[PDB]
């Protein structure tokens, strides 16, 4: 039942073949025959595609491929057999297959990889997934042996067993490394040989409650390992502790992320020299978000955190129910230009605190868009106190109506009030402002004279007029969509000198021919600056379209 195309681009996909189709051919450059029901993969059922570039045989029912039967594939750079029914692997398979670059055997119910090397003649390989949820358990010294370089290695081991010393360490170059762990029992052991080869290494689903710290056995101490994450994992204070001991190894680590992490509580690490600060090492950024902390008891050291984030640049925490970063704790992250605090618990009260005096000097981007603010004015007067401030982003908050005067930092430049209710715009907003996004809320006209304005995001209201061009003598981007615009003025595009790009779709225009004639011609001379096409009200045809007498 196959439908191919001029490029040898086939398409078997979810047919009901119980077996690989019969008499393909070498014109094929790529075979997708998954989902299907190929319960078996004879010696002569591939022989006949020797230009074979993609072969996809995902979750198909394999559960029996011959040794040979991939013998006439040396044009192969893309070999998918993940979720089947492989109980084995053969070492046979992929000895024919030098130019594989991709190589995906997930989702297959193995125990192991075999007692035979499955890679050793794959030199070009780049991208390797193994693995299984819960029959997968042994890993072995000889699994990797002949792999040198690889951009990414996934390996799904939550049913682990035993992992050999070494494992890993025949691979000199690995730059994204993802491991799913259960349990913590063997990934000391596993950092010992990814230390000196691992770029990015990712942990899935790991209970890391009982994580102990021990001296590893490096080389030279020069980790080239620069971004680390935990997703799914459960700590505690003392296994928390253990971790960022490991730190003192990847001297170059700079960026460490935390998703829909647990944190309990439990615990309460005590002893001194078993703490080491060592300020993160070169951490430049951190990321944490979903994490829950159960049971917060009463107040923690949090001193044991303040010279942990000296050095850091980057900080985002969302939706973890953050309601106040107290003033000495912002008063030390004295090299944060960025803090994104979304989707959480701040309140002008407690916000006061988190910005006092000397908080957060040199932040120069600040994101509190989804939490529990009131005043404009209020939040503005309380960031007074941030003199590098040039971007402020406080969408979905639910303002009062904004003020006629307000006081807002010095450079600040960049504003976002998108998804905040207001239903009129003041000057409140400040003339300095270079960007201001206050799209998706209730506004029915838009006033303001913004002089230095570049980018206005307005898409999302009620505007039945559109705003006077005068309005903005330098803007480069307006984006206008989902606005009840009927009609623009003659000429009016033509006086945004400045204008690069602009979004009008999903707007009722009135393309009644007299009426939209300018419209219509302005579209067909600057195609190159609408974004998504303005269509007619009523028939739905492209305003572009129109051609009037
Ligand atoms: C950077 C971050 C640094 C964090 C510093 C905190 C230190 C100590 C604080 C102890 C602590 O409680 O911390 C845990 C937070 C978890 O919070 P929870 O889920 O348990 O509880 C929700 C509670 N919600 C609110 O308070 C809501 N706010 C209004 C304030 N209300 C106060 C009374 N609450 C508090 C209480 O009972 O205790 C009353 C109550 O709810 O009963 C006053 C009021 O409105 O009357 C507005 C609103 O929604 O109406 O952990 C992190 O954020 C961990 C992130 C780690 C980042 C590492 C980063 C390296
Ligand atoms: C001003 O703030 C706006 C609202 O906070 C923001 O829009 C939001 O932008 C983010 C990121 O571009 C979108 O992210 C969400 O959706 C994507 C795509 O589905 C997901 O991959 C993300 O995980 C996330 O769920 C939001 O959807 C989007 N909200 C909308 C529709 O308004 C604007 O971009 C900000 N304006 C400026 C100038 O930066
Ligand atoms: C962040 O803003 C502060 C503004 O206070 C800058 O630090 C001040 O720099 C002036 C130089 O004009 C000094 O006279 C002050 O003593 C500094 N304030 C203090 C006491 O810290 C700071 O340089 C900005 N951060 C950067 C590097 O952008
Ligand atoms: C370890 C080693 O010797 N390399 C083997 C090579 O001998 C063999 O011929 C090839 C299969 O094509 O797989 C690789
Ligand atoms: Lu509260």
């Amino acid at each position: 039942s196959l439908s191919c195309d001029a490029s040898g681009v086939c398409d078997g996909r979810s047919r009901s073949f119980t077996s690989i189709p019969s008499g393909l051919t070498a014109a094929m450059k790529s075979l997708d025959l998954s989902f299907n029901k190929i319960t078996y993969i004879g010696h002569g059922d591939l022989r006949a595609c020797a230009n074979l570039q993609v072969l996809i045989l995902k979750s198909s029912r394999i559960n029996t491929i011959e040794g040979d039967a991939f013998y006439s594939l040396g044009s192969l750079e893309h070999l998918d057999l993940s979720d089947n029914h492989l109980s084995s692997l053969s070492s046979s398979w992929f000895g024919p297959l030098s130019s594989l670059k991709y190589l995906n055997l997930m989702g297959n119910p193995y125990q192991t990889l075999g007692v035979t090397s499955l890679f050793p003649n794959l030199t070009n390989l780049q991208t390797l997934r193994i693995g299984n949820v819960e029959t997968f358990s042994e890993i072995r010294r000889i699994d990797f042996a002949g792999l040198t370089s690889l951009n990414e290695l996934e390996i799904k081991a939550l049913s682990l067993r035993n992992y050999q010393s070494q494992s890993l360490k025949s691979i000199r170059d690995i730059h994204h490394l993802t491991l799913h762990l259960s349990e913590s029992a063997f990934l000391l052991e596993i950092f010992a040989d990814i230390l000196s080869s691992v770029r990015y290494l990712e942990l899935r689903d790991t209970n890391l409650a009982r994580f102990q710290f021990s001296p590893l056995p490096v080389d030279e101490v020069s980790s080239p390992m620069k971004k680390l994450a935990f997703r799914g994992s459960v700590l505690t204070d003392e296994s928390f502790n253990e971790l960022l001991k490991l730190l003192r190894y990847i001297l170059e680590l700079s960026e460490v992320e935390f998703d829909d992490c647990t944190l309990n509580g439990l615990g309460d690490f005590n002893p001194s020299e078993s703490d080491v600060v060592s300020e993160l090492g070169k951490v430049e950024t951190v990321t944490i978000r979903r994490l829950h902390i159960p049971q917060f008891y009463l107040f923690y050291d949090l001193s044991t955190v303040y010279s942990l984030l000296e050095k850091v640049k980057r900080i985002t925490v969302e939706n973890s129910k953050v309601f106040l970063v107290p003033c000495s704790f912002s008063q030390h992250l004295k090299s944060l230009e960025f803090l994104d605090l979304s989707e959480n618990l701040m309140v002008e009260e407690y916000l006061k605190n988190s910005a006092c005096k000397g908080a957060w000097p040199s932040l120069q981007t600040l994101v509190l868009s989804q939490n529990h603010l009131r005043s404009m004015q209020k939040t503005g007067e309380i960031l007074l106190t941030l003199k590098n401030l040039t971007s402020l982003d406080i969408s979905r908050n639910t303002f009062h109506p904004m003020p006629d005067s307000c006081q807002w930092p010095e450079k600040m430049r960049f504003l976002n009030l998108s998804s905040t209710g207001i239903r009129v715009v003041k000057t409140c907003i400040p003339q300095t402002l270079e960007v201001l996004d206050v799209s998706n809320n209730n506004l029915d006209s838009f006033s303001l004279f913004l002089p230095r304005l570049q980018e206005l995001y307005i898409s999302r209201n009620k505007l039945k007029t559109l705003p006077d061009a005068s309005l903005f003598p330098v803007l480069l981007v307006m984006k206008i969509a989902s606005n009840q615009l009927k009609s623009v003025p003659d000429g009016i595009f033509d006086r945004l000198t400045s204008l690069q790009k602009i979004w009008l779709h999903t707007n009722p225009w009135d393309c009644s021919c007299p009426r939209i004639d300018y419209l219509s011609r302005w579209l067909n001379k600057n195609s190159q600056k609408e974004q998504g096409s303005a269509k007619c009200s009523g028939s739905g045809k492209p305003v572009r379209s129109i051609i009037c007498p």
